[PDB]
């Protein structure tokens, strides 16, 4: 059975998430923003300018707030990349979280890391694994928002496979 210890590890080049696709979340906002932007998609889309917000406009969720992405390829996560919204926004997430998985339900909690809303892309120094499913999560005790928006989420890591 498996643990957790020390590593060294390269830092990795980032991921084409071209294949990708978020496969569930717990809210998204599909019209207050943009009538294309603001959806869960934007996360993994490419696109600087599509964001995804929390449901705002017209009702919004209790945290905590979270999106599964399958990565369609098993990869050795190396960082994680968070392009905030920025750029002066009311954009009050503290903290986020991450999990990854090979296979959809068994889940191991990558870290745990404070969050800024700085124009500039966000580097999380991750628990590297191998692993198809990344789930951002926003935690309900980080002191954490109902609003949360996101532009990016990017991958640092290997293929392996
Ligand atoms: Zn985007």
């Amino acid at each position: 059975d498996t643990y957790t210890g020390f590593c060294i590890i390269k830092e990795g080049t980032k991921i084409s998430k071209s294949g990708w696709e978020v496969l569930s979340f717990t809210t998204q906002e599909a019209s207050g923003e943009g009538a294309g932007n603001g959806l869960a998609k934007c996360l993994i889309d490419g696109d600087t300018e599509t964001f995804w917000h929390a449901k705002w406009q017209g009702g919004s969720d209790p945290l905590p707030y979270d999106i599964v992405i399958d990565m369609k390829q098993n990869i050795q996560i190396a960082q994680v990349e968070l392009l905030p919204r920025g750029r002066g926004s009311n954009n009050p997430i503290k903290v986020v979280e991450f999990a990854a998985s090979e296979d959809n339900v068994n889940w191991t909690p990558i870290g745990r890391f404070g969050f800024t809303n700085q124009d500039a892309a966000l580097e999380y120094y991750v628990k590297s694994i191998k692993a198809r499913y990344i789930r951002l999560t926003i935690p309900d005790d980080g002191g954490n928002s109902t609003v949360a928006a996101i532009r990016e989420l990017d991958v640092k890591g290997t293929i392996i496979n």
